[PDB]
């Protein structure tokens, strides 16, 4: 489905001199032109590609047993298998292994809230620190397989918090530092882990994060939780409770530096990964692991002595692939930012660069957008000339911020790789590799090794054939760091993924292919309504509408309120197999208010929650003629009067 | 009154080449490679050949029958769910593993190595998510159905030591089996079915489980769905706990000296077998004894409740990677040809039955077995008893048709797998005779009043084996006084199987029974 | 820091025959001189020294596992890590191995304390015992990394339950068996252990030890004890309570005579040994079984078909590196010695000695004192020709004691090892080859391999370099088999041995080093002392003062002369049935000196004789002579005592 060859230009932005291996930078690893991606890339996928993914393997990662199958499984049964036989550990490869090489090289640039308070983090400290850490859990009886939530902002530790689940065999389970105790209840209860790593406070921006009250808030309502280890972040005084709560720098205190490393099968889980009922996304280890390395030395064209730059946060999986398991996977430098774009000034981002001497920059262009209407005295008077690629994640990079992001943080001479992935990629799906591929601003371009991805008609199920189509974006084969279950929720993993489109693997995005056989993935316009205040979108109380088995379909919009400022209408629709004649209509209004209410707040319950036939619909549902309807517009196919009588 | 091996045997009509063969000769000279002195080289090499280790070892054997301390490549790791579904699903996942051979005839169905291999992750799953650790005994309460391979391969995938209780026990012997192995998770079916009868299972389990306060998961297939009773919390359905579980599970790495089976006797004698030396005995013994080749059918039609459906139902077959038959009906369910219907049906390669089943056939008549084809067949092996030669002619003249290799097979639960029987494709036969002894084995007659060895041909006494063989059994489970009483102490310095035993002017051994 | 070359004699005993290939006797592992020595020891330590431990790691020992790394890690902040990738287990390599090799060769020469019912124990034998106990300690739950506490007397089984938990991956806790039920029962609490393997009577020198008594008393206050395996020692009656208490043989007899080896990483602990708060020594598997391997072979320089006598106790970590875990790793035989060294008579060692043809024996000087006090008659008439080499251990060694020693038990024969470690240590850290290292009374002579010692002036904070230097002994290195942490305490651990001085290992001893270079522990102590060119021994010059009856002990020490070369100070302490009062204390001195010069010459008469109410000792009876040589060489301000008032008493009369 990929083209032999990408002509011309003009429109295409070539990879700059920083990218050509000139002005003493290193060469890239694969270049220089498209034809040269696409000789790797037929490599990783189709009849061959056992040898070479059996070769990358066993040179990427350091292992205690080798592997003597490739590959296995596939969509059908969700039983995906690489290198079953093999055994390692993630900790050995992106802690041991480096710190006996070279135990004084930094392993991570802590860039703290305040900036002063920043320093370098070396291998043997962080390999240390996880030790210490791992001896703790074990001494709590936290054996192999067993799931320990970890509810942590971004501090250097974090870093050791995963390091050492994985080092014991155990499973961490990430918690975002700033959920609710609702959010972080529900994870805390899916996993059903007895260990809780949190910190008392967090800092971000110069605002404190009271992680600790939090934590306490929420373990009122997680009967399994036994030990939580707290820690001393600030300092300041947070509410202890006996026997459940110990500091982690004295239980660290009480161990030895070192812990021995447990061997994991390839397929041993490796985290559970909970997606903003809960989805926990449970990846492997081997297959995770060696793809978010090559994936980090390939789209970043990261090199030994490399200082990479990821500003995510390590409760998504950006933070898990490339800030932790992919840069110490590969041995290089890597970053840890507590801050935010714009703290204590809107030229964080470059004084960090500048300061380290960053060679690549990985951020949302929800940052790159907030930076450029800081203005441009932030950025013009730095030199960033360290840097090789900036990299754009999260969402589409709209093309004024992408040239933004090209004319100031790279001054016309980095890469910019647009990176399109997934929780359950694992790692970097669709993005262009800096040394070969020529950029077109908002484009993801073409797939990663081992991804063979097409387009979907959504109306027919079948694969649309060459250029200028859009549809569904699907994967032909499985790949290394696919994502294995969702955790005891196997039928979910299946229908969610590999029912809708059989034989494939469903993205869930819309994607187009232009003209060339660029990559164009579609994102989300979903409504919000500001009700008291709040902004929501109309997809949750969609999704929230739906969690009632027997509704089949729902449609909700806004209308002005004179007391909430706008107040959610919500339309349902029940399935056919309910018989609702137990049930009064109003019965059922109230049921599903009450739901939402419980499952998103207490504001977004709908102000009337109407029942009709079925939701007036093309071929989408017509929610401009809802909305009308809703504000009184009747005086401006069927259903739609007995929608006006239900209003009205 | 020697039948040679016949045509189908001699690699002619299409045929396979028999592994070991054409004489006498060809048998005692690879025999030989595998008893006495430099014998290590020869079970090395085959021990390698034969089964997949994660670890090598150093040491082929030690120990002995003095003190129970048996060992057989012990530094070696492996595992017995590997060995019997994942390698041979990673070579060709489509390949049947099972012929599952439903009570009604109708509802047979083909399991591939695939599925197997699935279903037998899924389990695994379920009982680590229950807290099943290695080492720990899991009773299992199954008719035979396919499932039953994917709960026994589970339990060895975790390595979990797995406890079959034949399905029709009473509750009594159902609950003095699940006591005394300390078993907190059981696995048993709603209702298993039979000629068609319907086996109350679950309602034995709940009955027994009032007697049993150390078991606290209940795992139910649901082989019929019919109504039964269920406990809140702690039984749950088979498919549910499954559906919710992923179709991998990694393999429990072995010592090839950990426990793969507690097999209780019918005080409960629990024997107790390991793991890799157990596997290549029966591997080896399926190869040869019966001559089994890549594309073969193998039809064991015994209860996976007995030694006979763990050696050659389950591990020795899906070891050497061949199709296996899981026979849920009786031989006269529904019309007394239901063998031969079953043979004809799937072109079954070998049959394996006890004497006891081809009594009960010859008595109900000729008319039910003589149209049939059967000329997919080419060893008729019988077990569990010395076969009439009455019998035996019955089942060479008509099951076989005077085409087949006749193996009487001979051996014990205590010896893993078999331990005297005719190699098909070299030995000539007698009708109820075991012949000779099979590979690693060391048997000799002893004057059981004086206790010592009789020399020469013609004599008759006791049966003893002089040194231990890879699948011998290990120990009784938590009884290791009484596994030495029974087998060790009687005649010091040899194993005591309990049966006389005659060797003939010609060599030829003759079973008798109990002692 | 070390010498090149130890030139001399006179002061110097070289290694005798028996230690030189000749007489039969193997060729020494390393020999025939210092130089020797030196060239192997510079190998162990510095910039190539990984390269030769990656050999000696892999030839020493079976790996499950290989290993990657040799050693990485450092005393500041306690992650010591050596061959860390490797997998192992140290009951293989103690038992099986051998076991497969040679299943009829004798491991433990099991020393009963009546001699009649002493007898060899297979490593066959000895192997079966232990899968059958680590049987039921599977049965019992234990898993990998679950403690065991031992309450064990020194009986051959002690070793099939060391063994048995280095075989599932527990981790043993010994209690020296003759602790009082408090003492074990803050060990018992301290490492958490639910089961405790215990014997139900020791027997040690006729007397019963009543373990099992102890053990009910202790058990009342050991909430997490769940259940108690007691070995029938004696087969007398005992308390036993139900569903807690089950026997040995009975449980063993359940069990198959084999058992699965737990495949241990290298760093996984192996024990828990907590000193007489509880200190629990911590030890990791490899680089503790590999450095006990190592010393035993060299320090003793033990052969294939050797039998090594080291009448320590198990509870001690003599006990566990030189009875067991040290000798069977190498695949030799082994004594287990349940009496003392005067029960039946105090010629027990001697009559052990002759009786099983030993050819190492190690004990310490403690026993060495006891067995001199009891006169040459026990052992002048013995063979013990089978004595190779003889070592001693435990505290600093007088002269008297170490000739006795040499005189003796090795008939000037024997190559007398001064051993130097700690618990902390795993294993012997000081120590002469006997090969290549020719002795001094007193003097623990040399490092050994992978041992990087130093003296550090604990004034300054310096290290003091070159010879006749004294101060306080620090290592500069990690060892293999140094101990990893303090049990639950690594605090403890970093301040008591990595804080005092940064970058080194705080042994908490003094040490000297001399002019040859060699290293003298709690200080120098003199034999011979030339006043004014006659070689005078201290114990010639105090043979002549106890002469005069109503003098109870001497102790003459030597310091250097302007006059004489050298000179002898005499410290004497008169009978209690003496009632000094009819003679002034310096007509007493006045007396002693021609005494002395009547009866060795007029050149022996002592300089100083200083009267005092009792000579300095510890609390095992030792003479502390190296405190008395400082003391009268100016060194009171910077210098175990049963009487600290006894030291300043003599300060007084010496200043
Ligand atoms: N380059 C991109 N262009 C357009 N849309 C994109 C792009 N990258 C991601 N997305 C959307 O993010 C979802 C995945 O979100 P999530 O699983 O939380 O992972 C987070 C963390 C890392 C990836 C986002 C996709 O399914 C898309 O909807
Ligand atoms: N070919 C044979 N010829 C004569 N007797 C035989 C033969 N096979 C078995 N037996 C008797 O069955 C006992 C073993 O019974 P069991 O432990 O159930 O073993 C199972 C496995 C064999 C089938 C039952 C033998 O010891 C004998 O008594
Ligand atoms: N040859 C020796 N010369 C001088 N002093 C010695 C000597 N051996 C020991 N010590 C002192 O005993 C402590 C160690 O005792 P310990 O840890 O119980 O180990 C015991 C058990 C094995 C080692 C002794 C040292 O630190 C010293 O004070
Ligand atoms: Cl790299
Ligand atoms: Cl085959
Ligand atoms: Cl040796």
């Amino acid at each position: 489905p990929l083209p032999d060859s990408v002509p011309e230009s003009e429109d295409l932005f070539a990879p700059p001199p920083r990218m050509q291996g000139k002005e003493g930078r290193p060469k890239p690893h694969i270049g220089p032109n498209y034809e040269s991606y696409v000789k790797e890339w037929a490599k990783t996928v189709g009849p061959n590609s056992d040898e070479w993914w059996a070769a990358k393997a066993r040179e990427t990662l350091d292992w205690y047993d080798d592997f003597k199958t490739v590959r296995a499984g596939g969509f059908e049964h969700g039983d995906v298998q690489w290198f079953p036989e093999g055994t390692l550990n993630a900790a050995y490869n992106c802690l041991d292994r480096h710190y006996y090489k070279n135990p004084k090289k930094t392993a991570i640039i802590y860039e703290a809230d305040e900036p002063s308070e920043s320093r370098e983090v070396s291998y043997e400290e962080l390999m240390q620190e996880t030790c210490r850490v791992a001896n703790v859990l074990k001494s709590y009886g936290v054996k192999k397989g067993d799931a320990v939530s970890i509810y942590l902002p971004m501090t250097w530790q974090a870093a050791a918090a995963f390091l050492a689940c994985a080092r014991i065999g155990a499973i961490h389970s990430a918690v975002f530092a700033g959920f609710s105790a609702e959010s972080l209840r529900d994870r805390v209860n899916d996993c059903e882990c007895k260990v809780l790593i949190t910190t008392d406070e967090g800092r971000r921006g110069g605002k404190t994060i009271a992680t600790k009250q939090i934590v306490d808030a929420a373990l009122q309502q997680c009967p399994l939780v036994e030990n939580v280890l707290v820690l001393r972040r600030t300092g300041n005084k947070v509410p202890m409770t006996e026997g459940r709560d110990k500091w982690w720098d004295e239980e660290c205190a009480k161990m030895p530096a070192y812990c021995p490393c447990e061997r994991m099968a390839s397929e041993d889980p490796l985290f559970i990964l909970y997606t903003s009922k809960p989805k926990g996304v449970v990846h492997s280890t081997a297959g995770y692991l060696l793809g978010t390395a090559l994936t980090l030395k390939y789209v970043f064209d990261a090199h030994p002595d490399d200082r990479f730059a990821c500003m995510a946060d390590i409760g998504w999986i950006t933070g898990h692939s490339y800030i932790i398991y992919g840069p110490l996977a590969n041995g290089i430098t890597t970053a840890v930012f507590e801050s935010t774009p714009v703290y204590p000034t809107p030229s964080r981002y470059w004084d960090f660069v500048d300061k380290w001497k960053a060679t690549q920059l990985y951020t949302a262009p929800t940052a790159i957008r907030l930076l450029r209407r800081m203005g441009e005295d932030h950025v013009k008077n730095h030199d960033l000339s360290s840097l090789r690629v900036l990299g754009s994640v999260g969402e589409p990079i709209n093309p004024e911020a992408w040239h933004w992001y090209n004319d100031f943080a790279g001054k016309n001479q980095c890469a910019i790789v647009d990176t399109y992935w997934m929780t359950e990629t694992g790692s970097i799906s669709i993005a262009p590799l800096p040394g070969a591929i020529s950029t077109k601003p908002g484009s993801a371009t073409f797939p990663f090794f081992g991804m063979d991805v097409d387009i979907i008609d959504p109306q027919t199920g079948q694969v649309l054939e060459g250029n200028d189509v859009e549809g569904v974006l699907v994967a032909r084969r499985p790949w290394p760091s696919i994502a294995r279950t969702v955790y005891r929720d196997h039928k979910r993993y299946l229908e969610t993924y590999m029912k809708p489109y059989p034989g494939y693997f469903f993205f869930g995005d819309g994607a187009a292919r232009d003209y060339d056989g660029y990559m164009w993935i579609k994102g989300r316009v979903d409504d919000v309504i500001n009700v008291s205040g709040h902004r929501l979108s109309t997809a949750e109380v969609e999704s929230a509408l739906i969690l009632h088995k027997g509704v089949a379909e729902t449609a909700v919009v806004g209308c002005a309120d004179d007391l909430t400022g706008q107040a959610v209408y919500a339309f349902v629709t029940m399935k056919p197999e309910f018989d609702l004649k137990a049930t009064k209509e109003a019965d059922l209004s109230k049921e599903l208010a009450i739901q939402v209410r419980k499952v998103i707040g207490p504001f977004a319950a709908p102000k009337k929650i109407y029942l009709v036939s079925d939701l007036p619909k093309t071929r989408k549902i017509m929610r401009r003629v809802l909305r009308k309807i809703v504000a009184g517009e009747g005086d401006q196919p069927q259903i739609v009067e007995e929608v006006k009588q239900k209003v009205t």
